[PDB]
């Protein structure tokens, strides 16, 4: 909705007035030389009590970072919105993070001075001079900055001096947007592991799957004592979400079929659809992998010794694991799932959607997907940075890029496209700070994800546009979940 | 999803089309006229109480003959309860004196898999009313400058219930506000005098000075002085309403001062009303100013001698030739500017009463900073794209030059400064007038009675189309991101 | 909510019209000797559009009713109640009902004539005579009858008279407020067979269980084409709603150990609890019924006509039928079912606080059902009559039915309660036309019923009081659903 | 589910009991009083702006001594949101000077296993204020007069942060509404002249007549006539709108007339205000009438020759003793009531703007018919059901009741006229009685400064307990369906 850009533009601000006044967050004592800040969405891995955003701090020379959560809030929360903010500030640093930001509104119909409020409470009860609380004037949302200059500092922070243990520099996510992780997790996936929790959830006595004999023969060897169920899926817990794990994992990804290793490779096909709906995945096969590697690599081993190469190239166990901690990971940043491990109502729609029309292929299904995205992943924030830059560059100049054609005609090319996007780049790591640092890859995960939901055309670029967005597919997407 | 208004829209240009390509949809063979056309249009306000969500207006190779159809258009949003309320909207508009009557309803619902077959069996069961056709459809193609071109099926015609007129009503499915004589301020008054009026119908009655009743009685020696000066004669609330609001706003005792007469000299008074200007500059003007210039006109002739001051009177009440409005006339077209307008937006009852959109519009005004305040500015910019239908022809407007320019980014440019192309004037009324014949001739959302200057101006004002006129390689800038904001509104 | 009991009382007020004046649904012609009226639920197993009531008419003599569904409106639902009340009314006829009667407000805000201009509508485009207008101003809810003296006729209704086949007067519901089959169904089997649908929406797939060998080949025999579960299940159709049957079933009432006659008598218990969570249910055994029975029968009968005798004492396939029957009817009456056969929002939310309450017997469970009875079963309805009458009796005379007691102090005893049940009763079937007729008997459903949940106390009856209603408790039940 | 203010009562009072039961709750081990009592009532609207759930007062073996703990009780249907708002809301209690707060919170949410445990680590961790209490609760059992007693048990306790006084603040949990001054249509004028002044804070100011400013002068020779006559001194904006209101509605031109002087003759004016009285039979008065006799006193000396006419302003303006008041004795009371009214309603910020309450009231008196009409009398009942706190009054009186008459349907009765038993004016003041004895000492939900008349008279006017006041084997009779009505409503 609208809450979710107007907390990443106040980020990006706030992100600035530290680089513009380092003072705001250090004491004058053990003032850094140079500092950066940035500002980017908090990983659903960290703790319940949830930021708007976070903002890191990089010192000069150091590998390490101070993070700021962020909570913002909007008048049409009222002067109640000051009361949380206060109680989320001191969950956030409860939660480890270095410091939090209070961003409000300047005044209220109420109240003339709600940010004084919140800073007299702080100083008077609180105790804790690790909160700082920002106030801000209407933004204006023209720009690609609509909160610049207006917000102030009412409140600095200091970071905790008995922090011994600093967070490392390359942690956490270095945009605003959600970053998917493009190869192992489908949308079939979600639609599949919800169905998982949802029939585990109506039959908890439900019988563990059973593996094939030849399967279960080998887990014996090696290891002995272990559960064959467990090792495979590579779960130790009883949890409700590892035992989920288990179900979805062999009854879709791993199935008897996909764990046979030989036939010479079997050609195995999972029972998840790709997202293209060409064919079903493929797990461990179809180069030359592993059930094909070891294939070859019987020319000599053992075929007793295939099975031990089965379970740089991961094996079953290794890529359950891994698979695990990215649907994990997906799930609970699209809020699909609780921390329990329930299905949320958000998780329940969007597995109805693909039960009712079809699938997760189905385009109810993708634009269920793409609006969650939307909102739930920040792209629109994304989107509007993306405009507003390239609106002002065109605006000024309606053929910016362009370079002569045959006839000196001007013509947007694929070198134009590729300036357009750097330049993009530096604008959102340099003057918005929306985007960190760790070729014709700058917005690729991005623009392939916005391209796949029909958020931007087919065609990547066009004269006096650049990104042709569909502006009226996102607003669209912008609308639902009433 | 989109706005319901706009869905509603795209299905009755959809219509508008199916009955040109069959007009066996709405005609018995025997009925089958020479040439048929159609075009979809908003209601005008002036019709009866239940609106409908669209006109689908048909005219046959008779010179002067139209056949209107009131179309009720219902999402699965709405549910399966939708359909039965359809039923009786639809036949609440053939009593409202349509000839014909559409329902449009989704092919299927979560609840129900065969919705329109249960409307045509209802009406055929029980109803007896042949005029009332149902239409089916599959989601619409929001890519598409006709999202519904092909997705709708006749599921059940209609044939005309049998004097008509052809250049009757809206020409275009957005609504034209009527531009110059009436203010956010204007409304939110008139609003205001009609709910304080509806709780005290009788206690208050506006009092004139003395020089103007004197003048009145002079003038129209046996007119009731009110009736006369605010150009009524019924007693109805919603007239009422417009003398008390005339008086205590807009021609106030200041205002209805022709002259101020100083030593031998006339001049005009540089009265001004109690109604902000929309630009919160000043307040408006009546008979003076930049608009009018009367009570000058009349002050210049009284001190050059060519009139008496009883001429004066005349001249001021009465107006003067070319071009310059009078109290009376004046007085008359901003009472039809101001009603016409607030049944538009629906802040107001065919009774005069303030509808639940009139009262929050009412409510911001009072609580927020009045009418030109930022929260009452978003109030009616979502007012206008969603009751005035701009959502539907922003998306017309967006598809159809978002079409030109993915073909041909330098469309409609002419050679410039350099020999590089430049998007000119000439380039955007090229352009203007291509959206016209698709407006008109393909899509069938507007018919004749060229510019767009009402529309764009609006829209411009409200933040909706960018200050800049036109750009290289998009036509009209539209700020989607405005946009969402109004869509979101819920009024 | 407010919205069913206003109803419920409006629909007692046409009943108790239409017997003062029958011209209103009767033409000058075949006006009849003497007719009596009743109000009534609808009930569910009629089609989707549904009445907010139905009104019987009875003739003198006959045995056939004419009915009328009842669509209500309140003002809070503005003038576009007004037709959506006329397409019901449409949808009412064409379910097959010989009236329908339109309740509206007499005034809005906006309109000064809503019931003239229904008429209007009616008389100048539907061409329908059988349904009829009614308007009224705003009820006394102080009154044992709210309306009444406040509804007029602003249209009446004459029957389609080429209706050659009568509704039969033993037909139908004979109260406002729901009867449930208080024998075979409970809480738990509500429970289990939304888990089954839930169960089976997510995984269509999912295999037939599998009957015992025995009862495998008896099949056979009987039946010797039929598929063996469609025949013990008494399923024909392959449809959603039969399936979850058919697993339901099987899983849970017909497990393999209850479908065991004989071990001499099995002992046998289902899965399902009783709501008095004492022990599980018991089918086709217990006293002397089909397994015990079938025991005794074998002094002589052969081994293998046993199970002939197990599939007026009713076998596997006709329990099968008749429970089919009863929790079909129940779930949709509760609306916890679609016709389709998905649960509703309802549905799933009362499995879902028996999945994280504790199950079907606890508080949470409970109290959502009673919460359910209230509204959607309208006990709301019948609570208001109970109460206004008897505060109407004791109000007047404190000590109202009470006998002397030894010293001739008065004493509210057994005989006392049933006076005044049965005056409660005749006052609801003569004057206030809320039920119909077809002993210690007269409310022992209702009472049982609402006395289980809670809203009645375990002391039958107190002095001053007649049934104590914890109307605490009914309250709390008419603020849930949101 | 029940009420959210009730609710909170029943761990209000249940929070009292276990402080007696157990003083180190709140108290050090070296800080044990001789003897602590604690009791549940609401915090007086007069306190700062975050509004608690309630109060408990701690009292000890000290005479005048009172400690405060600020209560906030939230409910699984606010989500695991709303421990941090109570976390955020606690501080807010300690710096509007509360000695202590406590958090009471659901044991469980289907989010979270552990909330209470939450809100004890994140204090203990981050905020470093001891003075902050977190108690922990099972589903209440509403048929116990009690229903939180032995359900909620305290997870983390406070220590009292350190002049206190005892006689101070309100005494019972609901609401005493002042009776006797002001009306619905009293505070429905003040809303709205609080609203006009909100958008228009320059122009307008009350007109005073001649005579009466004559007689000011003459009376006070240096002071501000209308600062005189509505007895103010400020300019805050609460002070601004209580001249106009005063002046506009109450002591109106006419009504601030004290006679009326014909031929030698002084007589009563007989003026009546533009505020209805409750009971919509007239307008009520001031300074006449029946409950003020002073212009008839006065216009009866004045015709007797016992006082000049300068006296007998002096008595208009300064009252009359012994018991008649005067102009401005009436207008300082009159302010101070329907200030708290308001206030308490939740009516009105402290910075004298209306709530969305107040705007919410205001708009169903301008619309449906004034503040006499039943949308307006079920508006208020619904707020004195929910802000007034009087589900959870009702709820004790019903179950305490019960409990009584369950085991004796003929407490309290006598012998009657033919030895039956009668239950008399004296069995209701015995159980009366018995309801204060357990009201105070067993569920602690009042305290100390007989009769609940001003309860029961404003519970009566409402149609909330029944016109006869008593009943045998009922005691007060509760009309639960048009409790249920109001606690639906949703303010």
């Amino acid at each position: 909705y609208d809450h979710n850009a107007e907390a990443d533009f106040a980020a990006s601000e706030v992100a600035r007035m530290l680089v513009a006044d380092p003072g705001l967050c250090y004491d004058a004592a053990s003032l850094p030389a140079s500092i950066s800040a940035s500002a980017s969405y908090e990983p659903s891995a960290a703790g319940w009590p949830k930021a708007d955003g976070l903002v890191s701090v990089l010192e000069g020379g150091t590998s390490t970072q101070r993070a700021i959560a962020l909570e913002y809030k909007r008048p049409q929360e009222g002067i109640h919105g000051l009361l949380t903010a206060i109680g989320q500030a001191h969950g956030y640093l409860h939660k480890g993070y270095s410091g939090a930001a209070i961003v409000i509104p300047g005044r209220y119909s109420s109240h003339p001075t709600p940010a004084e409020y919140v800073r007299d409470v702080l100083n008077a009860i609180s105790g804790s001079r690790a909160i700082a609380v920002f106030s801000y004037s209407p933004p204006d949302t023209t720009s690609p900055t609509p909160f610049a200059g207006r917000i102030q500092c009412v409140r600095p922070l200091v970071f905790d001096a008995g922090r011994v243990h600093l967070r490392p520099a390359n942690q956490g996510p270095k945009t605003q947007w959600v970053h998917m992780r493009e190869g192992s997790t489908t949308r079939d996936a979600f639609f599949r592991f919800l169905q998982v929790a949802k029939r585990l959830s109506a039959d908890p006595t439900a019988p563990r799957p059973t593996l094939r004999s030849e399967l279960v023969a080998a887990i014996g060897r090696l290891a002995p004592g272990r559960d064959p169920i467990e090792y495979i899926t590579n779960t130790a817990d009883n949890k409700f979400l590892t035992k989920v794990w288990q179900f979805f994992w062999l009854e879709w990804l791993a199935t008897p079929a996909v764990l046979t290793p030989w036939k010479s490779a079997p050609g195995a096909r999972t029972r998840i659809l790709r997202e293209d709906g060409t064919d079903f995945s493929q797990l461990w096969e179809g180069r030359v992998n592993s059930l094909k590697e070891t294939i070859a690599g019987m020319l000599n081993i053992s075929e007793a010794q295939g099975w031990e190469a089965f379970v740089d190239k991961q094996g079953v166990r290794a890529r359950a694991h891994s698979y695990r901690e990215d649907i994990d990971s997906a799930l609970a940043q699209l809020r699909w799932i609780e921390d329990d491990g329930l299905p949320t109502d958000q998780g329940y729609r969007f597995m109805t959607i693909c039960e009712r029309y079809g699938g997760a292929n189905s385009r109810a299904a993708i634009d269920y997907m793409g609006a969650t995205l939307i909102q739930t992943g920040r792209y629109a924030s994304f989107l509007h940075y993306i405009n507003r830059l390239s609106e002002r560059k065109f605006a000024e100049n309606p053929l910016a890029y362009t370079k002569p054609g045959p006839g000196g005609m001007p013509v947007f090319t694929e070198e134009s496209y590729w300036e357009y996007l750097q330049d993009l780049e530096t604008k959102l790591t340099d003057e918005l700070r929306v985007m960190r640092k760790v070729v014709r890859t700058t917005f690729q995960v991005e623009l392939t994800l916005l391209r796949n939901y029909g958020f931007v055309s087919s065609t990547r670029h066009r004269l006096g546009v650049g990104i042709p967005i569909d502006w009226e597919q996102v607003v669209q997407a912008l609308n639902v979940d009433l």
